[PDB]
């Protein structure tokens, strides 16, 4: 009657710029709500908080910071929504989220060239999602995207390096690596395939980075 | 002329609220440009900034923020300031510096109950003072001062946990304990004679937490 266990899936899609992590997300939700699974869409930076409204400017170039600054704010981001996250995960509700703590760790790595245990430490500590689903599209695949260049990292030489420092994440038993150069269709149904993989019990937190 | 000296020194006071710092330190400026030192009287957290603002905000508890989001806002703080503290440093004015570091270690770990090293991590890669001045008063000491209680720490029992945590720097080498019972004079007093003991001689930057 104190329970403390978390009973909805936590799924993260986690990818290069302009993936299709929205499109697939969406999919997701969408695809869940038809099978009496109650699912909150989240996604990370949210540029509605106080925080999130200087990442926004920041990735807009409205301003500038300094790489430990906004990388810090990243993690912020993500901590001010902690609680909201561990309630909706306690109640039975699932949470989908575009982006978490990988992001954080392999853009600054890779774009800012920070360190990356220095990048991890502030992000220890927040839940473990169950699954990553990392869409994969090479570098210069993203490019031929619609608002490609809008904002800070968007360029073909950022994104090569950015692919290259997700890769530390590649061991994880949750980093399920998916082609995504495809029919927005076909990804859908191996997530499809991978979602319903998973056993729906109750069980205790996970948190990272172990 | 590719010189990266730090040819200023570095000065950052410590203490628990309302222990007299921002007092000592414009006593501690005042002295130093007289004797002809150039000096900056910096402080932290900077509540002007977007950061700051909301730190501010918090402190007043015209917000409230989970624990970890508002230690990460007090550490970006810092690293929003590093460029300029690096110029100002590198040409030789001296900073003076009401809190830095160690006050976000001994609240959040004290006040907040976050663990020390994740305290740290994020402050790890700072610039390093050269001497420290931590105002050393009993933890019930300072409650009949102007607004105390204004402001979310300035309760008794936080106080008490926060100088606990102090103690995990108490005998280091840059750390400097000073009787801050006092009346201010004596105070300034005993702060000058360890500030005329430093060689002013340009050297290597030096980081936390080394
Ligand atoms: C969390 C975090 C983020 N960042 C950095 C990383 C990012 O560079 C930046 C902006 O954050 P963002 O999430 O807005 O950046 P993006 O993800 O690039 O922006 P999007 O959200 O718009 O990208 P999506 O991956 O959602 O792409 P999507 O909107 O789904 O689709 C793009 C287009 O492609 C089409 N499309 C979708 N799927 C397709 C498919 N399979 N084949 C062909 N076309 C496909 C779509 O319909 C759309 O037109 O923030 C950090 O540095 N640190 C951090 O901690
Ligand atoms: C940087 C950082 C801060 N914090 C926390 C620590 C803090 O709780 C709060 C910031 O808050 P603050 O630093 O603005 O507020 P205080 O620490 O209380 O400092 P203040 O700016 O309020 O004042 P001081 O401590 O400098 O005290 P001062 O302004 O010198 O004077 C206090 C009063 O006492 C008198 N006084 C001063 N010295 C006296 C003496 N020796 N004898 C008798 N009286 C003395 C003065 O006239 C004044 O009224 O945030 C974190 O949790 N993490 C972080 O990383
Ligand atoms: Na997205
Ligand atoms: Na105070
Ligand atoms: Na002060």
């Amino acid at each position: 009657m104190t329970d403390d266990k978390k009973k909805g899936k936590f799924i993260v899609f986690e990818g290069l710029d302009r993936s299709g992590k929205s499109t697939q997300s969406k999919l997701l939700v969408e695809y869940l709500k038809n099978n009496n699974v109650e699912v909150k869409h989240l996604y990370f930076p949210n540029r509605e908080t106080g925080i999130g409204q200087i990442i926004s400017k920041y990735l807009k170039m409205e301003n500038s910071m300094s790489n430990e600054t906004i990388h810090l704010l990243f993690s912020a981001n993500r901590w001010e929504h902690m609680n909201e996250i561990k309630s909706l995960l306690l109640k039975g509700i699932w949470v989908v989220c575009d982006r978490y703590a990988y992001s954080g760790v392999a853009y600054s790595s890779g774009a800012l060239n920070l360190n990356k245990t220095w990048c991890m430490n502030p992000d220890q500590g927040l839940i473990k999602p169950d699954v990553v689903f990392y869409l994969n599209v090479p570098p210069n695949y993203a490019q031929n995207r619609s608002d490609y260049g809008e904002e800070i990292y968007e360029k073909v030489e950022t994104q090569k390096k950015i692919y290259e420092t997700y890769k530390h994440f590649a061991h994880e038993d949750y980093w399920i690596n998916i082609d995504a150069t495809r029919k927005i269709e076909d990804i859908h149904n191996d997530i499809v395939k991978e979602v319903t993989k998973i056993k729906v019990e109750p069980e205790e937190f996970n948190f990272l980075w172990s």
